[PDB]
């Protein structure tokens, strides 16, 4: 559309991974550790790790 929307578009698609893996590494999950949640994972370390940082992280802040 017009030239911020353009941005607004081709970010969605810069760091895919890390931005999923990490928002789904966040989501609370109190019947599981990270641990065994990051085991589940199919996608391979950048997702892994991703997901993992974001989880152990989150959790904390949840303290």
């Amino acid at each position: 559309m017009l030239q911020k929307k353009i941005e607004e578009i081709a970010a969605k698609y810069k760091h895919s991974v890390v931005k999923k893996c990490c928002y789904d590494g966040a989501c609370v999950n109190n019947d599981e550790t990270c641990e065994q949640r990051a085991a589940r994972i199919s996608l391979g370390p950048r997702c892994i790790k991703a997901f993992t940082e974001c989880c152990v992280v989150a959790s904390q802040l949840r303290a």
